[PDB]
């Protein structure tokens, strides 16, 4: 018994079901609120005199990695971390399980086919460069990397595939075409989905959802290469509900906890835990050309205070 106070960055559906699915399992009373991995973050470190919540609960592994390097967490290794993905057992940048990760996302963008006919483009695009076609130009939206978890996770993407310089190019490339540079890094996929614009950079698994509800969108796996988020829980430092906050981990990592996700919580992402059922609609990352992503560079706080200010200048201002 007791309570849990959850920071939720997933989907609201996701996080409603595995907050109801805990309480229902435990008798734990359990409540969320959710932001994106950027927005809690930044709620995180401003509270750390205070801390108002016991456990951040999904969202991109970087913010997390970033708050532990800060000492904002709580260090605990569930049982259940045996199961995980072995590379995703405790891959952040200060190890002992201040963090730990919950799904894998897939960077790509999706396009609306229907949308796409409008614009007289005959082939849907198929890599990163062809997002850099004039044609695409007001017609292609992804989140604002100063406020962005997804944002961060393709900027970090971009620099390991090519290389900082050329994936900086890209994105001086890239740039003319966006029409928005969305808050949520959720926001490209519902855009996409509603016909608003064309193409959407984010997690192919928000992409899928919509496409599976009847959106009129290709998803695309880039012809180049790509990287993946990986979604993290971590208890914080000064959880008032600190015994309840490792069960949760404890669920979050668990074969049950994650099924769940995709059986109810309406969310596709691949799960880490070997030992789970995927959806039929996950990606399979052995099917891919993925980069093997860092999160021990990209999740600390010298380097994406310095990456996101490089994109300021060099890209939103130059
Ligand atoms: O708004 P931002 O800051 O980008 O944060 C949202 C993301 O961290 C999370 O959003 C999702 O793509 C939702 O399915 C998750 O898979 C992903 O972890």
């Amino acid at each position: 018994k007791g309570r849990l106070v959850i920071y939720c960055s997933a989907t609201n559906v996701m996080c409603e079901n595995a907050a109801k699915t805990f309480e229902q399992k435990y008798d734990v009373k359990t409540s969320f609120i959710r932001n994106g991995s950027g927005s809690t973050f930044a709620k995180i470190e401003a509270e750390k005199n205070n801390p108002q919540a016991d456990v951040w609960y999904g969202g991109t592994l970087d913010p997390q990695s970033q708050a532990g390097e800060l000492g904002l967490l709580e260090a605990y290794r569930s049982p259940n971390i045996d199961q995980i993905m072995p590379k995703f057992q405790d891959p952040a940048k200060v190890k002992g399980n201040l963090s730990s990760a919950v799904y894998i996302g897939i960077l790509g963008f999706a396009v609306n086919t229907e949308r796409l006919k409008k614009l007289g483009i005959e082939k849907i695009p198929q890599c990163w460069n062809d997002l850099t076609d004039p044609k695409l130009k007001g017609e292609i939206q992804i989140a604002d990397p100063q406020s962005s978890g997804t944002a961060y996770t393709a900027i970090a993407t971009f620099a390991q595939l090519w290389g900082e310089d050329k994936a900086f190019d890209y994105f001086k490339h890239l740039h003319p075409n966006i029409s928005q540079y969305t808050k949520s890094g959720i926001t490209p996929a519902r855009n996409a989905a509603r016909g608003e614009t064309t193409v959407g950079i984010g997690f192919l698994h928000d992409y899928a959802l919509e496409k599976e509800q009847g959106a009129p969108l290709e998803m695309v796996v880039p012809c180049e290469g790509t990287g993946y988020e990986l979604g993290g829980v971590s208890i914080l430092k000064g959880a008032r509900n600190l015994d309840n906050a490792k069960l949760f981990v404890d669920f979050a990592l668990s074969k049950e906890g994650q099924e769940t996700a995709w059986k109810k919580g309406q969310a596709l992402q691949t799960l880490t835990n070997t030992t789970a059922e995927q959806s039929p609609l996950a990606f399979d990352l052995t099917k891919l050309k993925l980069i093997d992503y860092d999160f021990e560079k990209y999740g600390a706080s010298d380097e994406r205070k310095r990456l996101i200010n490089k994109w300021v200048d060099e890209i939103k201002l130059a």
